């Protein structure tokens, strides 16, 4: 039918879809969605030769290849656009910035979400997936396949792709966690925090900018703390959380669950309750998984990211409320508080006592 | 209506930064999907509910692998989220929750129909590893000239596929069940092709459209050209005679023309000298049927339109200054390579099937 016609068109979107990602990429490489942004009133719209103007380019044909790029970003509405007849009538487009650009380029404080996706097309960061039908059969990790160990050893030798990875986790963290820190009280009053996996420190930074008096301890893996800057108010410290982890009256974890099987959450969520006080917590921050495959793009990014930790990380996987406490539960803590939520990232406390 | 950002607002449009972020895993998910058979698993063992467990379709696969059912799982839920498969669920002993699934309405056409073809293989071609390269030297293409492929290969990707015979294999299996499909819907609606003598498929590929053209029209004389790599390989179909060569030296003599997805492939001026190239080849009264699709009047959501402009970044990464052309821009080469007329003739799942008249 019709009917028909629509599912052949379908198939051939699925079949071409990394070309968005793709095309985004190159935009923020090139600095396009800045360039927008600092062209033209919020309202406004920019033609392609006027950005390529501001590109260090001689190339002809620079302003057709954006007009190509921002076209299929436009369909997406990743931009904006508008229309401008041309004396041949032909029509040109001239481009805006949506919502979703306000995430992608610096905001008031520098940051944006545009390091994540610079890591997440990195080219290392593709290699796993051709090596996906591999592991379902075979057994083993994609990545591994790919890379002969696992991905944290990998970072520790490649310089690139770890500053890569750290710094498109701290831009990321940075805005989730400015906004959980206006809603979420349970910092308060604590001596110590300690973020365990809190990579080159952006959380820890804010958690004691918010309150000053707050001793904390920012530990992760050593070839992270070795690139992490100095903020007044932190100490960094390398090790290996599954050997121990730094005392405090509170351990923060955020997205470091979702890198690990149950046994090895287990392993660590153990040496986190014998780290803290008799009354201490552990605040856990990770995306929940919802209970059914729906459309929705907040439901979508739990599910990619679920496809990710498949693909990169021995045993890692996204999780309901349930398997939360069930982990909460069998680590020895006796309450469970769901207590924020920002972005998808729910903060949920693992009270050792209730 | 003027949207005011808010909280909700912020919200969608971060999450949103982060499933573009993310957006290459569909389609490398569901390449591992087609390569592991899990769609014709699908197809062929349907339980008579229609709905099949992840442990079910893992038990037909060549493994022993005792994860393999719960990775299945987590594959099939970002596809089930995607609409590409459909889910239920199911409630565990336990009264944990179960996942069975089944096919999607777009599972018709990433599966085999009734003469064995489907976009499957297109889908592997474009996810292919040699095709994802290219990808990374866009932002160098932009600001040096040039063209991504090249780039990342050091010559063209006609070039390239006759040096490397796996790809061209998976290349041009690819384009022939794409066209197999495309054809079949056109050859049903498009009267074009009678009463012609001589027929010449010029980038043909391995032949399959020029082998259709012949068994609806077994009169005609079919001349399948391309370059010597791709004919090297290509079925000796019945009625269909293949010539290698290159198109922009000229082209077989023939009372009609036929280019499907080539003027996409190249610039304007590469166009421009293949399309006389045709004329030269053709009697007065010839035609040249060229089957593209057509770009529409704005970047809308719609799958269809999306479908053009992802052809068109493609052939910006691909090709030697490829990209897709609205109907004025088809029609103004017609008339700068000598042809009096241009109609629209026929569409067919977004390919439609223009004549450049030589007489008008
Ligand atoms: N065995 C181990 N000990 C300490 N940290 C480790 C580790 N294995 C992995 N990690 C650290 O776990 C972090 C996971 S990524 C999360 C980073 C940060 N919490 C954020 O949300 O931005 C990485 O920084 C990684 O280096
Ligand atoms: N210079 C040239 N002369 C002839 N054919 C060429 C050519 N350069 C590229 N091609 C061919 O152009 C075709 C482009 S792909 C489209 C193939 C086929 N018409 C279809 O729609 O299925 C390829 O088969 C490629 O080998
Ligand atoms: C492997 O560690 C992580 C990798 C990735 C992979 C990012 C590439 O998209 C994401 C994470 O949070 C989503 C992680 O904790
Ligand atoms: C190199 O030429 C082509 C490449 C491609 C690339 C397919 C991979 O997505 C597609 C085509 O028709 C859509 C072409 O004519």
């Amino acid at each position: 039918h019709s009917s028909d016609e629509e599912a052949n068109l379908f198939a051939m979107q699925l079949a071409s879809a990394a070309v968005l990602p793709m095309a985004l990429k190159a935009a923020i490489e090139l600095d396009v969605l800045e360039i927008m942004a600092k062209s033209v009133p919020p309202s406004g719209y920019i033609s392609p030769a006027e950005i390529a103007a501001q590109l260090p380019t001689t190339n002809p044909e620079a302003p057709v290849m954006l007009d190509r790029v921002l076209r299929l970003l436009a369909s997406y509405s990743v931009v904006t656009y508008t229309l401008r007849e041309l004396p041949s009538g032909k029509v040109e487009r001239l481009y805006g910035l949506a919502p979703v650009c306000k995430f992608l380029t610096k905001n008031e404080d520098g940051v944006s979400l545009a390091p994540f996706l610079l890591l997440a097309t990195d080219k290392v960061l593709l290699e796993p997936w051709f090596y996906l039908k591999d592991a379902i059969l075979e057994g083993g990790i994609p990545f591994n396949k790919a890379y002969g160990m696992n991905i944290w050893d990998y970072f520790g030798t490649d310089h690139r792709i770890n500053k890569v990875f750290n710094k498109g986790m701290s831009s990321n963290s940075t805005i989730t966690m400015k906004k959980i820190l206006e809603m979420y009280n349970g910092f308060e009053g604590l001596t110590t925090i300690v973020d365990v996996g809190g990579g080159t420190g952006a959380v820890a930074s804010m958690i004691v900018a918010k309150y000053p008096s707050i001793n904390a301890i920012n530990f992760d893996l050593p070839h992270v703390i070795q690139d992490a800057p100095a903020f007044s108010g932190v100490e960094h410290l390398g090790g290996d959380m599954f050997d121990g982890v730094p005392k405090g009256d509170a351990i923060f974890i955020k997205w470091i669950c979702h890198d690990w099987s149950d046994e090895h959450c287990l392993k660590l969520l153990k040496n986190c309750y014998a780290a803290l006080p008799d009354h201490g917590k552990v605040i856990v921050a990770e995306y929940i998984l919802p209970p059914s495959p729906d459309p929705s793009i907040a439901t979508k990014v739990v599910i990619h990211t679920d496809a990710l930790m498949l693909a990169y990380n021995p045993g890692g996987k996204e999780r309901t409320e349930k398997e939360f406490q069930a982990l909460a539960m069998a680590s020895g803590f006796r309450g469970f508080k769901v207590a924020s939520c920002a972005f998808n990232t729910y903060v949920m406390e693992f009270l050792k006592t209730a």
